[PDB]
């Protein structure tokens, strides 16, 4: 069979806390009052979910509301429990209330903060100050989620949410959330496609919050090089294809052999071989000025086949692609 792999940070640490902390099975939800919100306007639709503005009428208070779609109850208790476990933290959607709608019992998750602006609207015209000023907001929340024991593994584009008036960030939408537990084996069917892990596509089970720094890095690159998704798989095979087109095969089936992982031997014969390439093969005149050394360096460590070898949330806020960045002097207009 496969080599285990551990979380080389943060893996102890719901370990070290109570059980009640991350037994979320156990957790009794306590629902509020479904009558104290109002809604306003619709603001979207999701995979699981219906988003509206809302109203607390209790006190006149903005807020949005998450509908959520029929969903077992071990994760909407997941979720939840996540939520609950994460508030406060830096640039992570604050869960104000959950309710149950009276007749339907469908469950809802109230937030806190509006003025939205899905980042996936925004993330192809910034300069080259705001990619590294937003990346690092992203870090802090992932650094944060992780430090408390949770693996987002769905970081994408559309799960990042802008107060653009504010210059604050919100990595959003939970629901495929959980928590890290070594040993433990996870679904390979989470994230969206253009932003899997080398991990998912393989099989790997044994993954940890260093999936999400892969996610980052596919972000990072469409950002940079203005390249929507920047690996554009068509299938889950075909995704893995294009990674390889680009980091080369050579390490890849260095990975595939440290872990001892199995790949069906026709799509390995598909796979065959491929060179690493120079990012500069993704450099146009219209993204050079988005594109520094320092750039590119921290995203070759971002985009490691190899889980263990990819940067952590802290080491990446270490990295010279923000030494300017931290001492921004938070103008809003
Ligand atoms: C104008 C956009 C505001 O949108 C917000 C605002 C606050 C919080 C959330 C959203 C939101 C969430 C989720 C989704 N939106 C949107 C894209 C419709 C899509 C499906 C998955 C999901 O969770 C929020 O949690
Ligand atoms: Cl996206
Ligand atoms: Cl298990
Ligand atoms: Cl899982
Ligand atoms: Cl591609
Ligand atoms: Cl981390
Ligand atoms: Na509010």
């Amino acid at each position: 069979g496969p080599v285990p792999s551990r979380a080389r940070v943060y893996t102890d640490v719901n370990t070290h806390r109570p059980r009640e902390y991350w037994d979320y099975e156990s957790h009794v939800v306590e629902w509020g009052n479904q009558d104290d919100y109002q809604l306003v306007r619709k603001l979207g639709r999701g995979k699981y979910s219906e988003v509206f503005e809302a109203i607390n009428i209790t006190n006149n208070e903005k807020v949005v509301v998450k509908i959520l779609k029929p969903v077992k109850k071990k994760k909407i208790k997941r979720e939840i429990k996540i939520l609950e476990n994460l508030r406060g933290g830096p640039n992570i959607i604050t869960l104000a209330d959950i309710v149950k709608d009276p007749v339907s019992r469908t469950p809802a998750l109230v937030f806190e903060h509006v003025n939205n602006t899905d980042f996936k609207q925004l993330y192809q015209t910034l300069t080259d100050y705001d990619i590294r000023f937003y990346m690092y907001e992203i870090l802090k929340a992932l650094d944060y989620c992780h430090s408390m024991g949770i693996m987002h593994r769905d970081v994408k584009p559309h799960n990042v949410m802008i107060d653009h008036e504010h210059r604050k960030l919100r990595l959003i939408d939970w629901g495929l959330a959980e928590f890290y537990h070594p040993g433990q084996e996870y679904n390979v069917r989470v994230a969206s496609r253009y932003f899997k892990g080398p991990e998912l596509l393989v099989d790997y089970q044994m993954y940890d919050y260093s999936l999400d720094m892969w996610s980052l890095g596919c972000m990072l690159a469409s950002m940079i090089f203005r390249k929507e998704p920047f690996f554009h798989g068509h299938d889950n095979y075909d995704q893995l294809v294009r990674i390889a087109k680009v980091l080369g095969t050579e390490d890849l089936y260095d990975y595939i052999d440290k872990y001892n992982i199995e790949l069906d031997p026709r799509f390995n014969d598909i796979l065959g071989r491929h060179s690493r390439k120079r990012w500069e093969r993704f450099v146009h005149s219209e993204n050079q000025h988005l594109v520094s050394p320092e750039a590119l360096d921290f995203l070759d460590k971002l985009l490691r086949y190899d889980h263990q070898s990819r940067l952590t949330a802290r080491e990446a806020m270490e990295h010279p692609y923000f030494y300017t960045v931290v001492k921004d002097q938070a103008r809003m207009g």
